[PDB]
């Protein structure tokens, strides 16, 4: 349940789709500096190489192998990649896709990653290997062979999620591969592993898995460390599969969180940020101490898996920063932030028909990610990790953690504040007017740098001041008008 992260380092950052040499890099020149606690990859393993559409970003979630061989680097990149960020602090964290291999109708061949050979047709993937009785198409009962209802957690479980064949969990032997797999990229240096379609396994079989893994490697983790285990199990209620049944194994994906957070920021359905004051368990949320929470994720940025229209995303920047903003002051569960890339998103009638574009490249290769001399980054990534008002939230977590959530405000509408003990105040204005009052801070006095609008470098402020007298007030004036409309200060960020 723990991130094994840095002592004083609270987030991980999704580098979707990033090679491992842009990761390594990043990790030196900017993740360990800004304080960011770590990076979850891509998945590692070879996959399909899907040429129509041409390489989209879900190919990578149709393993044929588990050679560490991407489009995001070989194994010595990742290697690379691992050490390096663990030398200067910062954890990785791999995106496991362990419920499944390929479509079923993916033609056999080696159209594959590393050029390793596999026939869908004839349950064939001899470089694991796996054959046709380490699958379910006995066990599962639908006519299809795929999920066809999801009230029916059996087949969720026993069928193919849109025709992925389904591996045989129960069976130790796929256990064990699935085990060694892991245990590879633990020995590696990997602090922990986003359990892809956990919805999809039982539990009981994600538990065998992870009672074969190892410990953390003992060069970088403390003796007896476990790796860190967030499940994805989509469930915002309505099902037979809670997100509870995995609390077992480790922590898990809590999807109300950013489709909730999304409609409040949006003002949707007759919400306001008036309303977010008992925001976290208060709103049917699974246990802080489990919950992996985000704004968005890589699927409902653009319209799979679970978002619906009122998902936030970098699209929509403006309240998007308040939103992430809003998450990364908030106590409740552990963040994570998306970082993407753009893509030409063209909407025809209610649906994204290049929702399925890869990441930036150049005939299939991926391009690097260019740092631009105002640290924003070139090459269409978008980089919100490096958005000054997202990195510095960031590091306001790192510096209150541990502050209760308090002196809270609202004025019955959008215009809301609170503070995390007397490390850390946040102001958020989303009226349709101008936020002008003097509040409680619970904070020291003295004069600290808005670190939303600028930030604080020797001796000054770069952006907004905020003035804190003896008695903790400090006067706020936000115009509904305003390029961020939300202030934010904390103890680090003080003169
Ligand atoms: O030897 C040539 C073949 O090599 C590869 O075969 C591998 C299988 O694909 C892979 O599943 C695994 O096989 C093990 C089974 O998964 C595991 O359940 C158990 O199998 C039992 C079986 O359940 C039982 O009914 C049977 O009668 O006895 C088995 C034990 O012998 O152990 C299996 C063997 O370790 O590993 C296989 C060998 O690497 C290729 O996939 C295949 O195409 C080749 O023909
Ligand atoms: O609780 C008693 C009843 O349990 C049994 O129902 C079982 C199914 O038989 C069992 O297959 C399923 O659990 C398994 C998956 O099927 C399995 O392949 C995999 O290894 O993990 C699952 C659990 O880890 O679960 C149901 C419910 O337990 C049994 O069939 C009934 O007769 C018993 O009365
Ligand atoms: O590229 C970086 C920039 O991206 C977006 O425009 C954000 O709204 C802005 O705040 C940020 O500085
Ligand atoms: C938590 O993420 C990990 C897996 C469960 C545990 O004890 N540690
Ligand atoms: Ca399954
Ligand atoms: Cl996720």
């Amino acid at each position: 349940y723990s991130p094994n992260t840095q002592q004083g380092r609270t987030s991980i950052v999704h580098l979707f789709e990033w090679r491992w040499v842009d990761i390594a890099l990043e990790c030196e020149r900017y993740l360990a500096p800004k304080g960011f606690g770590g990076v979850q990859v891509s998945p590692p393993n070879e996959n399909v190489a899907i040429y129509n559409p041409f390489r989209p970003w879900w190919e990578r979630y149709q393993p044929v192998s588990y050679k560490l061989c991407t489009r995001s680097g070989n194994e010595d990149e990742f290697r690379n990649m691992v050490t390096r960020c663990n030398n200067v602090g910062v954890r990785i964290y791999v995106d496991a896709v362990i419920n499944h291999m390929c479509g079923n109708a993916v033609s056999a061949g080696t159209s594959s990653t590393c050029g390793s050979y596999f026939n869908p047709g004839s349950r064939d993937f001899p470089a694991v290997p796996y054959s046709g009785w380490d699958f379910n198409d006995g066990k599962c009962k639908t006519g299809s062979g795929d999920i066809e209802n999801y009230n029916d957690a059996t087949q969720v479980r026993d069928c193919r999620l849109t025709g992925l064949l389904d591996l045989a969990l129960e069976k130790d032997y796929v256990r064990s591969k699935i085990a060694e797999y892991m245990n590879h990229l633990i020995d590696i240096g990997v602090a922990g592993f986003r359990l892809d379609a956990s919805k999809h396994m039982w539990p009981g079989d994600i538990k065998a898995i992870l009672d074969k893994l190892h410990n953390l490697n003992s060069n970088w983790f403390p003796a007896g460390s476990k790796p860190f285990i967030y499940q994805e199990v989509i469930d915002l209620g309505g099902e037979p599969i809670k997100s509870s049944d995995y609390f077992g194994n480790g922590r898990v994906t809590e999807f109300k969180y950013g489709a909730k957070l999304g409609t409040v920021i949006r003002k949707w359905n007759g919400e306001k940020m008036s309303y977010l004051k008992n925001w976290g368990e208060g709103w049917g949320f699974m246990p802080s101490d489990r919950a992996l929470v985000f704004v968005d994720n890589h699927d409902n940025q653009r319209g799979h898996g679970a978002g619906g229209a009122s998902i936030l995303t970098f699209w929509d920047a403006r309240l998007y920063k308040m939103a992430v903003g809003f998450m990364l002051a908030h106590p409740y569960g552990f963040t994570r932030v998306m970082s993407s890339y753009r893509w030409p998103r063209q909407f025809q009638n209610g649906n994204d028909v290049n929702d399925w574009v890869g990441p930036p490249n150049n005939n299939g290769v991926i391009k690097e990610v260019t740092i631009n001399p105002d640290t924003t980054c070139g090459n269409d990534w978008v980089c919100e990790h490096r958005w000054r008002q997202i990195r510095n939230m960031v590091i306001f977590r790192n510096v209150v953690d541990g502050q209760p959530f308090t002196n809270w405000y609202d004025n019955g509408s959008n215009q809301v504040a609170f503070g995390r003990g007397n490390r850390g105040f946040i102001v958020f204005n989303n009226d349709d007017w101008s936020f002008s009052l003097t509040l409680q801070t619970g904070l020291p006095a003295g004069t600290y740098c808005d670190v939303i609008s600028g930030d604080k470098i020797n001796g000054n402020c770069t952006g907004i001041k905020i003035y804190v007298s003896d008695d903790g007030k400090a006067h706020f004036s936000i115009s509904n008008s305003a390029e961020d409309p939300f202030i934010a200060i904390h103890a680090e960020s003080k003169l």
